[PDB]
């Protein structure tokens, strides 16, 4: 969805989250902490500027007086006094909660209270709402579901029935009236009547083909189940997301979950892998993690200038999309083999990224005549994680380790041939 302001959510987000960081344990220490850190490593430099508060900020036990009371042990100085101490550092300040009755962990949430809580948050100055899909009571469920592998039983290659859920939506329904895009829209709309701007995350997990109405609602929509800090939980992204690339442009980002860089059992190589592929399929980037704790490596990464440019480009809307999937046939629905060749045209030239599905080390090759946009000859290339030149290329072969992505920068053709 366009904004007022005219630039706003027209790129992906980049902030920080502290879900995958700290879960249900959060109070005002952690934020002004997460935010100091932001500005001292140079990340707000690297465009990272948004603090995002997730769930379990609220009283848990119920409204006050009709409004979302914050927890004040949490926040002695409200969500505005945080804002505010935000905002003096230059950031922005998110907030979370659900279209529904309670929200995921069980606090207050917004179905019903949508003008209400709009207000405040508009009133202390918050400037991003994360909105999950919990708890939707029996009046405001959906008729049916849509064909989401992560949510309802498939047959192969990622494919529905009515015979494995005959809840199934019939063929030809039009998600962009059920009853999730209503309840979507009725906080657009509330938030829309403030004198302050909140951007909107659609956190709908991919249900309800948000794909097809998402943009006329918000600036980003979850496309998939929470994601954890594992390869399994990377690559099932990857695949579903690699479908659905049709619906990333300018204003309206597939969001394929909060980064979990310096988390859980991720190798380095599956680290990279991560961060590259979310940020060249122009999902939002919420880092995810106690920043007092992520190694230099780590921040270093995420400061990866071709990614962020890439990402981040305000001439070409659309994201890298697949070219060649690799071991399995061209557009092969898999969870743990994704597609491996992706590609995309920027103001800086063509990212290519060869994904390594593989748990050893693979020769993988970038060979231009397969790439959109590019045609046999010879090209500059630059490598993106070391930021060296690779020369005047008629193809890009790399020995690429376990679960590792090349990712190369093709500039100027340097020959006719
Ligand atoms: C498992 O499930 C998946 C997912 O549902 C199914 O995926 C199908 O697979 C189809 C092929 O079986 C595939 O059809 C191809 O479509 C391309 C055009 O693709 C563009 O437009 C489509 C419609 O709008 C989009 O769906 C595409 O989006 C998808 O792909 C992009 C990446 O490419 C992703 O970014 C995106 O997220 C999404 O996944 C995309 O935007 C056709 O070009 C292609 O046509 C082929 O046969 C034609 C002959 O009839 C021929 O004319 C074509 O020419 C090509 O090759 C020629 C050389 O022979 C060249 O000269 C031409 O220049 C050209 O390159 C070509 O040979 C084919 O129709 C669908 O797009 C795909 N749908 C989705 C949503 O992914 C699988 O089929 C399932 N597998 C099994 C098994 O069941
Ligand atoms: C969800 O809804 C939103 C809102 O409706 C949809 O957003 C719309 O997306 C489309 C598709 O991406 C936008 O159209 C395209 O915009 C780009 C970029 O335009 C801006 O770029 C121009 C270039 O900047 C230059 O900067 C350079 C330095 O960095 C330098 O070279 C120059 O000095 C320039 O300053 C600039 O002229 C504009 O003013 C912008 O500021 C265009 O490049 C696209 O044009 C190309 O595509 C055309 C159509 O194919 C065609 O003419 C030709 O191919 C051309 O090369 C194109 O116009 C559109 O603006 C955008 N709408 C809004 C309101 O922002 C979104 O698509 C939708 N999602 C989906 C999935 O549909
Ligand atoms: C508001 O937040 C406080 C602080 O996290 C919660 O109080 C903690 O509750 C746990 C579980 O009962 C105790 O183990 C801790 O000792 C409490 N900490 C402090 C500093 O008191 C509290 O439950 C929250 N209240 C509501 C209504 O959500
Ligand atoms: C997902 O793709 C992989 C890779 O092509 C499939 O794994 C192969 O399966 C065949 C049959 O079991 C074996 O011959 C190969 O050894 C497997 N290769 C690897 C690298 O493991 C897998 O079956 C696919 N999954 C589904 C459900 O289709």
């Amino acid at each position: 969805i366009v904004m007022p302001d005219g630039v706003t959510g027209k790129v992906p987000s980049l902030g920080w989250n502290s879900w995958n960081a700290y879960h249900c344990d959060i109070d005002e220490s952690k934020f002004l902490s997460a935010a100091e850190l932001i500005v001292s490593s140079g990340l707000l430099d690297a465009g990272y500027n948004y603090v995002n508060i997730d769930d379990c900020w609220s009283m848990k036990d119920g409204r006050v007086d009709g409004h979302i009371a914050p927890n004040a042990t949490r926040f002695p100085d409200g969500i505005d006094g945080l804002a505010k101490k935000v905002h003096a550092l230059g950031l922005k300040l998110g907030i979370y909660s659900t279209a529904g009755t309670a929200t995921c962990a069980g606090y207050p949430a917004s179905l019903g209270y949508e003008d209400v809580d709009a207000a405040d948050f508009a009133d202390w100055g918050v400037d991003y709402l994360k909105y999950d899909n919990c708890n939707v009571p029996s009046d405001w469920q959906d008729e049916y579901v849509a064909c989401n592998p992560d949510f309802v039983k498939t047959g192969p290659n990622g494919t529905c029935t009515t015979a494995l859920d005959p809840t199934l939506a019939p063929p030809g329904y039009d998600w962009s009236t059920s009853k999730s895009a209503e309840r979507f829209g009725a906080m657009r709309n509330a938030l829309a009547k403030q004198s302050h701007e909140i951007v909107l995350s659609m956190c709908i997990w991919g249900q309800a083909d948000v794909f097809s109405w998402g943009n006329s609602t918000g600036i980003s929509w979850r496309m998939s189940d929470d994601i954890s800090p594992n390869w399994g939980s990377v690559t099932r992204i990857l695949n579903l997301n690699s479908f659905k690339l049709n619906s990333v442009d300018f204003w309206g980002h597939n969001d394929a979950d909060m980064l979990e860089v310096g988390n859980g059992n991720l190798t380095a190589a599956e680290t990279r892998t991560h961060f590259a592929l979310w940020a060249a399929m122009k999902s939002p980037l919420l880092i995810g993690t106690d920043l007092a704790q992520l190694s230099q490596n780590n921040i270093n990464l995420l400061k990866n200038k071709h990614l962020l440019a890439f990402n981040q480009d305000s001439v070409y809307g659309q994201p890298a999309t697949p070219y060649k999937w690799g071991i399995n046939p061209d557009w092969t629905f898999n969870v743990t083999y994704p597609a491996e060749f992706w590609a995309g045209p920027s103001s800086k030239g063509h990212l290519v990224l060869m994904v390594n599905t593989l748990d050893i080390t693979a020769t993988k090759e970038a060979k231009w005549n397969e790439i959109p946009g590019l045609s046999a000859g010879h090209y500059e290339v630059r490598d993106v994680w070391s930021d060296k030149d690779l020369g005047c290329l008629s193809s890009y072969k790399a020995a690429v380790a376990a679960h590792d992505t090349a990712v190369i920068l093709v500039g100027k053709k340097c020959q006719r041939w």
